């Protein structure tokens, strides 16, 4: 066990090499999540933008 405890703090760098590359994929993958939420967003409110100028030039015509 000596061998094993001696060791993992030779490998503890690793560790937290580990650690913050798996919170970085997730915090990328939130990130990604949000864009898309965000551009949805931007391609519904210009549907409802061109509804709104079909229906004024409609008023106009």
């Amino acid at each position: 066990v000596r061998a094993d405890l001696q060791a993992t703090a030779l490998l503890a760098s690793r560790g937290f090499a580990l650690y913050n590359a798996a919170n970085l994929k997730s915090i990328d993958f939130h990130r990604r999540i949000e864009e898309k939420s965000l551009a949805q967003l931007k391609r519904q409110m210009e549907r409802i933008r061109a509804k709104q100028e079909k229906h004024r030039q409609g008023r106009v015509d």
